[PDB]
Order: structure tokens, then C-alpha cells, then sequence
């Protein structure tokens, strides 16, 4: 009957996808649960469809200059070089030089909901990423370049459900710390920054968590690689 | 130099549990994680030290009725036998002739606390459990007793340093579903109804939380065996 | 919003199962992959949902005079007591006296593939069990009883839409190694030997899976405990 | 070409426990390694082919009067209703009341290594065994009779080729607890207490180690179940 | 007695990578078992034996056009930068630019079981294997070259014992889709292209299969490293 | 209470490494169990806080001259790119080119320790790494240079409590094949070559064991990357 289709295994991924967001859904919905352990399913979902060189968690990012971030629905990071991941207090704590997108989770995509990852995204990219020079065999290599930390919002429901309108809350400076980079709203649509457009661009989509995850695939690939990271700086709060 | 002793194997026990335990003090006292978490530790240390027959878990309890308790901290439960365990909102929930005991997970010991957790046992006694008759080769034995559920409050610091004002705000009807049979303040002491002096008792220890576990463990033993559930009184619920 | 319902439980569990199914369907309709791996699918589904004590494969049944079943789609046995599971040629073969039930998968329920299933419990059914008295304290109790192997059919789509055409194809003589006891077509269905009425029943159901889960829960309650397994009768064949 | 044969299923059996074993030899055999980690390829044999009620461990065995034995090369134990087994100083002490078999591991069977065998089970027997009254719906059991632990010797050459000499250094008191229950020289034979003829029986076989490992599981079935444990008489080893 | 010996470590390797091919001789010539699961037994020795940036799995190849190889025996990839591995209807499908390896799976090295697995490793070098250019801090670096894919033949026993009559039927157009370049007869010899010579060698070996594997070893630490793959051209595919 | 501060994400890292220490001291300090063991808790440290780009082992390193070491206590080394380990009468046997560090583990630090030490490392980097020419797109790249492997003592208890006289003792040649490079005594200091002094420090420390391991993450950011092996050069050995 059905012979090989690249459309009917992105259906079936997608198929999975949503089955496992329910979840998100019930949760939320839920007059006890309130949302209780929603991002997990997120992270649940990274862990088994990106990378292998990557992980995902809900965490706190810290900076060797003593600084942290607000907690995070979601972390992207590097554990195959990083020199350490904080187990404190039943949370983790990752080294902000280890970071490659970080994710608010929330029921449904709205101006609130927007406000607040910005305010999520901000708190990591306003941390202090060290960054060493690279000893090579012909010489030394200045300091990696700092990885363009990912930020996002991942929801079940559009609440600005026209593209221009919802363009306009998304619409942001580049280059400032609050910058939504990519997003879903799994009912509806996904969104993200085009390089060519200079713009952030909505698009309508009926497989939208599945168009997201491939977007996602693709700035993971470009937003480049963890830093020789400067161990000392954190080292030294280890005493007065 | 040390030869074999049973105490000093004990005391590695004891010293094993106080260490895990110093997240459990670390997450009441944090600022920004206020206690999140703690509970999981508890779960871990049951699931380490507790015979395999036994599952620790944080859960809801539910009945036959459509009846649900509290969200417990600490759940002891079967596995073995138990026909179903919900997964429903990254939330477990547990039909309540699986339960063998029911914990409360406090920073500290005080009325406030006392209350607290026999509100939580109370709405977990509070739910029917069925138990089927035992068809065997040679007759129908009656259905099985139910489990004598042990409820029970795990803290860190004691509050009502006197045993015997502790003991006065412990003192309760061994037939009321609020009835707390054991607990623990780590630092100080540890409790537990006392069958032959047929009422609490509050013993000042040294190393309480393994005084507790092995006071645990002889209630496990005791506390009886799961009934033959009556599986189509939950399944009916299925359809309207 | 949502508060707790037994009935919303069941529906998210149904969910799962469902979705898990939709896998079986893919794999039976491609033109390449011809139902490749779909027993995996169910074994997977009872391995989830089953009480810990039940362990399910896709295996061969072999006893101790030498004989053999046909492949068994899904065997569900006993790991906990049982003395040896053969790993042979990258099969399964499992003890007789191990079993608890078997099942045929297949996509669609008509007469060929009621057929079908019947040959393949019959085929498990027809082997020597052993069961050797049991010495205790006071005395040898009897050999145990042999368990009342489950045999049953999994199906996704009903072909006899008719319940007393079904019915028709069902019915079977219950103390004949053919009996089928269970079953179910998925988009339709589940059936039963109903022990009140002596008689197969089969019950149109919206969430068919899910009844046919509970069913089977109550069966395996009652169709009784592995024996004391003569080992030697086993251990013979080792040498000529 | 080859159909289905219990023969060949024992076959295959045995030629991946001899496969195994070939890490036994090279160990002893080596003039570095002299022997360290046999033991293990057994633990690893027994935790794979043993039902998963049992357990296998290299480990000391305590008892509740503070007494230890000599370590042992391999314990079957029980863990699903032990109260504790004890980690430390990366050892693994296990109460006596848990322990259904102990095996010393050689790479020789002589009488040295019988009499080393015997030195270690007697360490094991000699232990203090507790066993409650088990009180049940309608009445209280008298304690269950403990475990006859099985003493036994593992070994892969035989260096006392004639039966009936071996026969004279196997032969012992069957009350004393220095007995040898059980025991295998993989490249001749095994050897075993035979309950009819009330005596030693020394089997030559050219598949020794699985004829021993159905003779194993045949004694493990008969030794009897665990008791109900004085979880007190151990912890009061908490405090002086 | 043994000393350390490199050579005696090989043949342990060697005694290792025996046992567990005697799997897959006797799943070839079992009159109901026909070889199922032989491959399932290189699959395993590859994930034991090869450098854990590889995993290997029986699968189907993709490409970003739409089109797809033959079921593959044992395929080597990447899964640690790989955007995708689809799990679909039980089979597992993996995108061509992850492909190190692909290898055919039979008992006997003959004329047909070449021609085989010529038209098994055609089918995956036949696809359209994508590669972007690659940024870095300088430029733009040349996309990635593609890799070399490895074609082979895994089989057990030699139909074809002359060294020059075997060499006869493997010699092949380096250039073409269907060239294999290693492969192995586990009784009897191992066969590779040598690029010195620039042709196809036969050696007969005692341990043909050890030296195989350290062949194997040599051509993916020389096939190439994966792309930067084109992630929106297989994206497209989720809609029409 | 308590804000988020780096001295106390240190402090709580300090506390479990602290924690799993004790089991090396109670094991040394037994009459018993005498030191059995130990550095299973140094190679459990290691796989929980190294990046995990690193695996360590108790293990021998070998050769492609078939020359081996010393047993070393803990050996930090490379699998993912690594040809093979061999594993031989239960111990692991890597080879030198994909090993990083190499520790002695003993209770004390003192002279005789140290110099046992420095036999050890001194016994792996004897050993003769290879290392090929790495081709690329535009040309061949010259052998990778060999990794400055590190050598370390890894104790709880300084017997040489006077800095400068314990720097009398670890003075070095630091071209010397048993130069050590790091090192801790738990309870009082941690040491290192230090490459701007050129020459020895020793540090004391309230935190030791944690400082050592910040050093150690730094020189092994800096120790250099695993070589192109010569594979053939090893499996030369696999025929005589």
C-alpha cells in the first residue's frame, strides 16, 4: 500500500510530537496541576531529537563573575567539554559559556508570554562568557568567538492569531539582549529571525512544532562552538 | 586498625543519609529555590535503602470512587501486583490498595507541620479500597485485610525541643485517619506509635534519620500485603 | 479548569495506547516494511502497562519432552521463579510452565486470522507442563494447579462488523486448546469468555484497546501461579 | 537444516558459560593478574542465569550479634525483602537471614581448595540467623525454619580425576556446617549431596558446568524462603 | 605463567568476536529460525568493538530528493551531529550525509552474495548526499567533502577458496556504486581494496574476522567526516 | 536565606567529593578490607565531574611494541575515537596513544608514596605512542603532536606537612619520563607544575580536593588531542 515517503516520516514525527505535547496541554489546563512539570515534556522532546552533542534541561546559568540568570524552562548545552554542571539545592547550574539556546514554556503565545522570555533570554545573555586563546601547533588562535545564544518561546496556543499582529510583538533589535530568535505556537504557527529579511518572520504552519524543530536544527548548526573557557575564573570563588 | 563492626557499618549508613540530606536543608534555605525539589530526596533515599519490593515516588492516590487525595511528598507503594500506575501531566497517581505509607517533607517540626502532614495521610485514609475474595485449591479465602497505611512527617530541625511537648502535640486516636505512626527531625530525635505502650513515643537520638529507617522498616514489615484489587471498579470509568 | 477525574486518567492512558498503535497500522499497510516489527509494538505496550511481575516477549514455547510451539507473537511469562529462558539462533524460548498467556498479532480480526490465532495457542497448549509437589512445614501440598493459559488475538480493524456475526466466529469450546479467552480490534471492539454467561462476548467499545487492557488485567488476576517446575526434566536433554 | 531440539537449546547454553569461563582461566593463569576478578565471571554467570528472585555479589555476610564471615567469592542472596545490605569501604555486606548459597571460587579442585571451601561456608553457617513469628489473619505462624544455605566450590580443573577418590574428600557430616552441597571442575565434573543416597555424588560429565547449573537451580528451589527478620536486633547496633 | 602478550589479548578479542558469530551460524542453519536476526549479531559487535562516535543499526538510507536505498543489514553512522534518524513503522531511517559504512549480511561468501550486497551498497551510494559551505571566523571554508562510503560483505563461511577465483569475483571499478572495498568470510579469509596496489586483495587468515575488524578500523579513520548538511532541503518534505 | 552565590555552588561540589572520599579512608584504615578497592571511588569521581569527552579506569596501557605498564590506579583516557580496549582477564588494557592521565592512589602522601608515583607514569610514558600524518583537503597535516600525558598522586593525608619540604620531595625534571604534574593530600594541600614559575607548587587549601580538581580541568584543556593512530601497527600482532 504505502510505499517510502519523506512526507509520511516527517508526518509520523509530527504524529509524536503533538502526542507528546498532550501532555503540555493537560497540564496547563489542569485546576491542581497549574502547569507543574510542563517544560519537561519540552525537554524530554530535545533530549531525544537533537544532537547527541547536545542536552537539554530546566537549569539556572551562572557566570564567573558571580552572576545568575533567572530559571529556565529549557537549556540547550555542551556537556562533552564542559568543565563543570552545578548539582545544588535538587537544580542545576550550568557555566554560561556552555549555553546554546535557552526557552521559555508557556500555554499560549500572547504579549505577556513574549515579555517574559525576553526578560528569561536577557538574564543569560547579560552574563560574562570567558573565552581563551587556543594554542595550535603553528601558533595560537584568538579566542573563539562567543556561540549566538538561541533564544525562544515555546507554546501550545496563539492568542495573536493574525501574522502582522503578532509580527509586531515579535519585532526586535537584533542586537539587544531580549531577542526572540525562533518560536512555536504549536496549534498555529512557528517563527524566527531571517538572516536574509534582516526580519522576524511568522509562518503560518499546520505541522508547526515539526517546522520549528527543523528551524531549530538549522540555527543549531550556525550558532557556532563552546569556548576554551577560562576554568581559574571560576576556580577562584572557591575561597575568600 | 578498624576490624569489623557492626555499629561503624552504621554509621556509614547514617553518614550517607545526613549527607544526602544536606540538599533537603540547602533547598528549604535558598532564597530562589524555596524548598523545590526536597521532597526528591527523600523519594531517592527510599528507593536506595528500602527492599525492592518497595517503590518510593512523589504521587496522588486515587480510589474506585473518583476520589483523589492531596498531592503526597513521599509515596511507599507496589509495583508488583498493582494493575496501573497513572501518568497523567508529568504527575504519578497511584490506585490507593497499591500504598503501603505516606509521608509529609518539612524543613522543620511544629504544630504547623504536625498539621500539615496529617491532613495529607488523612485525605489518602480517607479514600475506599476494595479487596477481592482469594479463590484458591482449595476453598475462597476471604478478601485480604487492608494495609494498615503508615503516615508519617519527615523534617530536618526539631521545633518542640521537649519530648514531652512534643509528645503532646504527636498524641492522637490510632483510629483516626490523621493518625501520624513515624516521622523524624533529622538533627534531633525521631517518633513513632509504640503498639505496646500503645501510644507515640519521641526518642532523642543522635543519628535519628537511620534510627527512622530501621523503625520504617519494621513497620514495613508489618503493615500488611496488597489485596486483590477489584480491577472492573476502576475500569468502568472508562466510558460514561 | 480540568479537575481530577478517574474518567480524564483513562482517557490519557487510552491516548497513549493509541498512538503507540499507530505504528502497528504503518508498519501492516507500507508496501516495504509488511507488518516487519509490529508484535514489537504490543510487547512493548505490555511491558509498560503490566504489573512488574509479568515480563512479555516475542518467543518459541518449548517443554521437557522435547516439543516445541509455533513463533508466539507475544508470550507473557515469568522471569521471577522461572529457571532458565533459552537466548538461541537471536529467539526467545521460554519454559511451558513460565507462561501466562499468548497472543497472535495481526492487522485486521476475521475468520482467517481467528483461525490463525487459535493454531497458535493450541500449539502452546498442547506441550507437558510439570508441577512437583511442595513440601512446607506441615506437609507436601499437591502439585499447583497449571495456569489456565490466556490465549488471545490483537487486531486494529474489525472486518466482522456484526457483534453476533463476530460472535459466530468465536465461539469455541472452552476446554479446547483453541479457545481463544480475549481479544481486540482496536478501532472497534474487545472480546471475552464470560465466565457468568459461559459464553464469548464481545462488546463494541469506543476505547476499545484500553477495555481490552482492564479485561486482561482481571484475567491474568485470576489464571493462577507458576508451579515448582521439575528441572530435571529439563536437564535430561543435555546429554544423549 | 537443523529443527527445533531441547539438546541444542543446552548446547548453546553451555557453550556460552564455557565462553565465559575462558576469562577464568586466563585470570589464574596469568603471571600478573594471578586470579584477580575471577570471582566476578561467576557473579556475572549466576545474576545472568539465576531466576531474578536471586541475586549474586562477592561479599561479607554479618550477623545481628556483630558477627562477620570471611568474605566470600559469591553470595545468592535475596534483595526483594532484605531490610539493608550494607556499602562500605567498596565492600558489600549482606545479613545472614538474606543468604540462600555461598560459593568459594578456585582455580583447581583439590583438597586444599575443598578444605578452603568448607572454611568459608562454615563462616557463613556459624552466623546468628533471626526469624520472627509471622502473624497472618487467623493467628500466628510459627517462625519459618531458616534457609539450608547451599555450600558450594567452583572450580575448572580437576585435580583428583578418580570419582571415588575425590568421593573420599568430598564425603562429610551433612549437619556440620563446613558441608559441600554442590560443586563443579568445569573441564570434568560435578558433584553434589544426593538426598537419596544420603551421600556425596560425584557426576563426570562433559558439559559439567551447566549440569551444575541445573543442579544449583533444583537446590535453590528447595532451600527454603527468606524470614521474617529481627530488623531490631540490628539496629540497636546504632548507638553504645 | 602468561606474561603479557599483545597477541594474546587479539586472541581473546578474537575468541570473543567467535562465540558470538556461532549466533549467526546457527540462526542460518536452523530449518525454522532461516537466519533471522543474523544480522542483529554484527549490529552488536560493531557497537561493542568500533570508537563510540559510530553507532551502527540495521536501516533505510534517505535523501533530501525523496528517495530511498534497500533495507541495509548493518549500517555505521553518525548520530552525534546528525539533525535526524527517523523511527518509522519499526524501522529506523537515517539521512545518507551520516553514512560511514553499509554492509550485507550472509552465511556464505559466493557469486550471488556478492552481486548482493553490490546492489545493497549501490542503493545508498546512489542517493544525494547534501554539503554546505562552512563558516568560520576567517571565511567561508569549501562545503565538506563528501565521505567515502564503505560497502562490504559480512559472511561466515568461503565458497570461493582460491585466493585468485575469489579475487576474480570481487575485482570492480573503484569508481562505481556498486565496489566494495572490505568484507570477510569469518572461516577462512578477508578481502579489502588496497590502495597501494589499487586493486582488490584476498587474505587468508586464522583470525579472519579480528583482522577484519582492525581493517575496518583503518578505512573509517580514513573515510571522512560528515557534512554540514542541508537541514531546509529535507524540511521541505513536511508540507505539499 | 541564602541568594545565589558561586562560594556556595563550590562549597556543596567540596562537600560531595569530601563525602565519597571517606569511603577511600575507611577502606585503607581497615584491617580487613585494607585499602581494597580505593581507587574505584577516585575513578567514580572522575566519570561524575570530567567533561565527557574523558572515561576513566583502573587499567594497564599497552603498546604497539607490545610493551605494557605498571596497573594504574586511574587512568583518564579517550573512547571516542579510540581503535579499541581491550578487556582480558577482567581488566581493562588501552592503548597509550589514547590515554590522558594517569594517578596513584594511595592514603598518605609521604616520600615512598611519591615515589611510587612517579614508577608508575614513568612506566606509561615509556611506552612508545604512534601518530600518522592527517590528510586534509588541501594537503597532509604533520602527525598530531603527542599528548603531554599527566601524572598525578591522588592521597587523603599529608605526612609532609611543611610546604617547602614537601616541594623538596616533588621537585622534578620536568622532561622526565616520571615527572608528576598534579597532585592533592585532602586533608591539607594540592600541588602542580606550575609553567610560569617553572617549576613545582604546592598549595594549602581548606578545599583541596576541589582546587585539584579546577587544576586538573585546566591542564587537561591544555594536555592536547588524541593522534591518528597507527592501527596496523597493533594489529600486526594479531598473526606471528
Amino acid at each position: 500500500a504505502q510505499d517510502w515517503q519523506l512526507s509520511e516520516l516527517l508526518e509520523n514525527l509530527h504524529a509524536d510530537v503533538q502526542h507528546k505535547l498532550t501532555t503540555v496541554r493537560k497540564s496547563f489546563k489542569h485546576s491542581v496541576v497549574k502547569g507543574d512539570g510542563a517544560e519537561n515534556v519540552w525537554v524530554d522532546l530535545f533530549n531525544q531529537y537533537l544532537p547527541e552533542r547536545y542536552r537539554a534541561s530546566r537549569a539556572f546559568v551562572v557566570d564567573s563573575e558571580n552572576q545568575f540568570s533567572e530559571q529556565i524552562d529549557v537549556v540547550i548545552y555542551d556537556r562533552q567539554y564542559s568543565p563543570f554542571i552545578f548539582h545544588y539545592a535538587e537544580q542545576l547550574i550550568i557555566p554560561a559559556e556552555s549555553v546554546y539556546a535557552v526557552f521559555e514554556v508557556k500555554q499560549t503565545l500572547n504579549k505577556q508570554h513574549i515579555d517574559a522570555a525576553r526578560k528569561k533570554v536577557a538574564s543569560v545573555r547579560a552574563l560574562h562568557r570567558t573565552s581563551l586563546p587556543i594554542p595550535h601547533a603553528g601558533g595560537v588562535h584568538s579566542p573563539r568567538e562567543l556561540i549566538g545564544i538561541i533564544g525562544g518561546l515555546l507554546t501550545l496556543e496563539n492568542e495573536l492569531k493574525i501574522p502582522d499582529t503578532l509580527m509586531g510583538h515579535l519585532d526586535h533589535d537584533k542586537a539587544d539582549k531580549g531577542m526572540l530568535n525562533i518560536g512555536c505556537a504549536a496549534d498555529d504557527c512557528f517563527f524566527y529571525y531571517d538572516n536574509d529579511h534582516q526580519r522576524m518572520q511568522v509562518m503560518q504552519h499546520k505541522k508547526a512544532t515539526t517546522a520549528f524543530l527543523f528551524e531549530l536544527l538549522s540555527q543549531l548548526q550556525k550558532c557556532g562552538t563552546v569556548p576554551m573557557i577560562d576554568i581559574h575564573a571560576y576556580g577562584k570563588w572557591l575561597t575568600p
